[PDB]
């Protein structure tokens, strides 16, 4: 059913004007529609924002709007890229919402960034391989936005290259996107318990997914840390070594945890013999040694990951060299 008649101007509930344009794609499969301010003339290709419509009783379009309503309103991002020094801050913007009705359906919408390709595609065309610069610089800035988010008691426990868009109009600047299964872990600043939560039933995706989730326990930072770890090999290498198995969650867990106890192992079996990127190996090691509960030395991990950028004769320039 059509949510929308093109060209209709929406309104807010802080009363601010839209303007709906054509469908687009942001990496995903909801129902996305370009989006401007109200003016007299139509929504373009080149639209600074989208506007995201999902039913009312949609769970993932609430617990997304709640996440970005609570840590991605653009004066608190903009604080904390001042504050922490940063260049920008991979976490997009919050500009609005509201509660249409059409055709006796009640529609919840939001206004956010537009973003230009996922990285997936992008990784695709390069014949699944970024460079070891790439991976760093992009490891880096999602730590960036990890500690953000940890910070403003969230996980995002699905990341990979189709949730990570770049800057429309800065291809070396990469944000992560999909906050519809994001996890509150820490709410009010209590921790959650290491159980499963009755009222979360995604699991992540298999290939990338935490040991804790594959344990059926909710996800909680360390999760994150690991996610980002398994992306960085499928990235540097093409591979994950339980990638033709992941039908079975028992083998792919199994996996897993073998090469979480034995990382020499993994870097054995990811990458040719006695040619690994130390800095792999270095993160992975950290990570392992973090509790469920326990706070990432964020610094730490990216310190890490710039000894890296040093052995290769680089720095952090920013440049993701896509």
């Amino acid at each position: 059913a059509e949510q929308f008649a093109v060209g209709e101007i929406i309104t807010d509930m802080a009363a601010a004007a839209w303007k709906v344009g054509l469908p687009i794609g942001q990496g995903g499969f909801g129902c996305i529609y370009l989006a401007d301010m109200n003016s007299s003339e139509s929504v373009g290709s080149d639209a600074p924002c989208v506007v995201k419509v999902e039913p009312s009783d949609n769970g993932p379009l609430f617990t997304e709007l709640k996440f970005y309503q609570r840590a991605a309103k653009p004066e608190q991002i903009q604080k904390w890229i001042r504050t922490r020094k940063l260049k920008y801050l991979g976490v997009p913007k919050y500009w609005g919402s509201g509660l249409h009705d059409k055709n006796g359906k009640s529609y919840r919408f939001m206004i956010m960034d537009r973003f230009g390709s996922d990285l997936q595609k992008i990784y695709e065309a390069n014949a699944k391989r970024f460079s070891r610069k790439t991976v760093l610089q992009l490891s880096l800035r999602i730590l960036d936005i990890l500690e953000y988010i940890h910070e403003h008691e969230y996980v995002h426990g699905d990341i990979k290259a189709s949730n990570l868009l770049l800057n429309y109009k800065n291809p070396d600047q990469v944000y992560l996107v999909d906050y519809g299964l994001a996890y509150r872990y820490c709410p009010e600043g209590v921790h959650k318990a290491y159980a499963a939560d009755p009222k979360r039933c995604h699991d992540g995706t298999i290939e990338f997914t935490s040991i804790d989730a594959h344990n059926g326990v909710a996800p909680s930072r360390r999760g994150d840390l690991e996610i980002l770890g398994y992306c960085m090999i499928q990235w540097l290498t093409g591979h994950l070594p339980w990638e033709d198995n992941l039908k079975d969650p028992k083998y792919v867990r199994d996996s897993k945890i073998r090469y979480r106890e034995n990382i020499a192992s993994l870097m054995d079996k990811c990458f040719p013999a006695a040619n690994a990127p130390g800095e792999i190996a270095k993160y992975m090691e950290t990570v392992k040694l973090l509790d469920y509960t326990e706070k990432p030395l964020y610094e730490n991990l990216r310190d890490i990951l710039l000894q890296g950028l040093k052995a290769i004769g680089s720095k952090d320039d920013g440049k993701l060299d896509l």
